[PDB]
C-alpha cells in the first residue's frame, strides 16, 4: 500500500533503492548530509529535507542506508524522538550482528518497530530492484514491511529474530571470500602445472568445487567474458567493500569466540590486499599469487 | 570384445574390473591380496600370480595403485611383456610429476598412455559412475572410450598427460577449503543465534552456495541424506580427502605456487586424520576448537 518513507542515506544505494520507491508511488522523504547525494535523489522525485529529525517526523517507514553502525547508532539517537510511536524502522545498512541488536533495542525503547534488513547484489542489484533483503525480527513486523521492501527487491528472507540479518549476510561473505582466494589458487597452480585456464573451469564447475567465485566471478580471463577479470578487474564487488565485510566478520567471530581459521586468514588476506588495491574487485586477489 | 589386464583390485579396483566383465571384455588381472584377488576372480577376472602374466596378452592394461613409487614400480615390472601399441590408462591418484613420468616411460616402449584418475568412490565405482578426468591425447582417449564407458559416469579430457592428475588434485583442495569453510560459517551462525536451517536457506541461495552446503551440510537437519545425519560415515573420508591434500602439496611444492589457503586446509585435515581418519571429511566441523 502507498506509504510516506522516510530515507535516510541516499548514496550509490540509498540514490537508486529511493527512485524505485518513488517509482512505485510512494511519498519519499530524504535526508542526507552530502548535499550532491540530496540533490541526485531529489532529481529522481525524492523529498529532501534540511534535516533528519525533519524527513522522519511525518513518516509510517524509516529506512537507513549508512556506512557503518557508529553512524547508524548516531542517527537513531537524533531522530528516534521525532519520530511518531510506532513507526517502522529497517536498517539496510550492513553493520555488525552487536552493533544491530544495539540499535534495534534502542529502536524499541522509543516504541519504533524495527528490523535489520541488509542487502546483497550491489548498485546494480539497487537500480534494477533485483536485491536480496536478508531480515531479523518479528515475523509480523516484516509482514507490515513487505509492501515496502518488495518494490526494491528481487528475494526477501527473514532470517530470524533482530540481527539475523546481518549474521546471514556475513556468514556468506565470509564463505565467499574463501572461495575467492581458493578459486584463485587453484588457477594459479593449474597455470604452473600446464593445466589450462579452460580445461580447469570445466572441471571445477562440472564438479564438487563449484561456486559463484568460478561460475560467474572466475579470476582469469577467458572462461566466463562476463566476469571482471575480462575488464581490468572492475568492480563487480570491490575490495573494500569486501575487506569491510570481513572486519564484520572478524568483529562477529571476536565477539562470540567462534573459531573460523580460514575465515580469518582470508581476512587478513584481503586486508592487506585492501592497502593498494581496495579499488579492484575481490577476485583480484589472484595478482597477490603471481610473479 | 578388448582384453584388459586389471592391475590393483582393491576396494575401487574389484568393482571397476566386475563392470569391465559386465560389458563383454576378457579382464585378466592380478593384486598382491589373495583376499582381493578371489573376490575378483568370483565375478569372472582370470586372476594371475604377476602383473607380467596378467600383461601378457592384454590389449588394455589398467593400474589402480596407491603411490606414484608402486605404479612406476610396476610399469618397469610390466612393460617388456607388453605387446606393442598397448594402451596403458593409469587411474591411480598420483603427483602429476609421477604422473608425466610414467607416461613418458609407457610411451617410450611403443605404448600408448592416459592418466585417468576418477572421483565417485567405492559407490561410484560399484554403480559404475565413476568421473575419469583425462591427460594424454585425444586419439588415445577415443581408443579408451569403450573401455571407460561401462565404468564411468563421466568422462573429461583435461589436457595433455599430467593433466587429468592435475585438475583432480585441484579440484579436491578447492572442496577442502570449501567444507571447512562452510563449517566455520556454520558454528559462527550458531553463536549468534541463527538458525543452521536459515544459514542454510541463505547461503544455498547465495553467492557461498556449493556442494559442501548443500549435499554434504555438516549440520544435521538442513540435507537428511548428508553424512552429518549418519553418524559422519563416509561419503568421502578424512583418510581420502587427507591423501588428495598431500599431493596438492607436493605440487605445491613442486611448482613454488602460493596457496594460503589450500596449504591451512592441508594441515587442518592432516592433523584430524591423526584422530578421525574413518569419518566423512565433513566432521572436520568438530575439530575447529582444537
Ligand atoms: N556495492 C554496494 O555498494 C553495497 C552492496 C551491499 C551493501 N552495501 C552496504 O550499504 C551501506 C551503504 O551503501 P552506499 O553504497 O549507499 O554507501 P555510501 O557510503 O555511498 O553512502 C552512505 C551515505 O550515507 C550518508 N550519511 C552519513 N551520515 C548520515 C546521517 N546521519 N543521516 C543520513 N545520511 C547519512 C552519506 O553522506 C552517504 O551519502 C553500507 O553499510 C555498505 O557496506 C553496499
Ligand atoms: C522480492 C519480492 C517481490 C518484489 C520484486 O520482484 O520487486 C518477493 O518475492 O518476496
Ligand atoms: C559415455 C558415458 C559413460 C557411460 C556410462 O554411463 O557408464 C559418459 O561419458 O557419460
Amino acid at each position: 500500500m502507498m506509504t510516506t518513507i522516510a530515507f535516510l542515506g541516499l548514496g550509490n544505494m540509498g540514490a537508486p533503492m529511493s527512485a524505485n520507491l518513488v517509482g512505485a508511488g510512494h511519498v519519499v522523504r530524504g535526508f542526507d548530509p552530502a548535499p550532491t547525494a540530496a540533490s541526485g535523489a531529489a532529481a529522481h522525485g525524492v523529498a529532501v529535507f534540511r534535516s533528519a529529525p525533519e524527513a522522519v517526523a511525518e513518516a509510517d517507514v524509516v529506512i537507513t542506508m549508512l556506512p557503518t553502525g557508529e553512524v547508524v547508532r548516531r542517527c537513531y539517537t537524533d531522530v528516534l524522538a521525532a519520530a511518531r510511536p510506532a513507526t517502522l524502522f529497517i536498517d539496510s545498512s550492513t553493520i555488525s550482528v552487536t552493533d544491530a541488536r544495539e540499535v534495534h533495542a534502542l529502536a524499541e525503547s522509543h516504541g519504533m518497530l524495527q528490523l535489520d534488513a541488509p542487502v546483497s547484489g550491489g548498485v546494480k542489484g539497487a537500480a534494477a530492484a533485483t536485491l536480496a533483503f536478508m531480515v531479523g525480527g518479528d515475523e509480523s513486523t516484516l509482514r507490515r514491511a513487505r509492501p515496502v521492501l518488495e518494490p526494491m527487491a528481487g528475494k526477501i528472507i527473514h532470517c530470524g529474530a533482530a540481527g539475523a540479518g546481518q549474521a546471514a549476510k556475513v556468514c556468506n561473505n565470509m564463505v565467499l571470500a574463501v572461495q575467492q582466494i581458493a578459486i584463485a589458487e587453484a588457477f594459479v597452480l593449474a597455470e604452473k602445472l600446464g593445466l589450462s585456464a579452460q580445461s580447469l573451469f570445466d572441471v571445477i564447475t562440472g564438479a564438487t568445487g563449484n561456486c559463484w567465485a568460478v561460475h560467474t566471478n572466475c579470476p582469469v580471463p577467458g572462461p566466463v567474458p562476463t566476469s571482471p577479470a575480462n575488464n581490468d578487474f572492475k568492480p563487480g564487488f570491490s575490495t573494500a567493500l569486501m575487506n569491510k565485510d570481513l572486519g564484520l566478520a572478524m568483529d562477529a567471530v571476536a565477539a562470540t569466540g567462534a573459531t573460523a581459521p580460514l575465515g580469518s586468514h582470508a581476512a587478513d588476506i584481503y586486508a592487506k590486499f585492501a592497502a593498494d588495491h581496495a579499488d579492484l574487485d575481490f577476485s583480484a586477489v589472484i595478482h597477490t599469487l603471481r610473479a
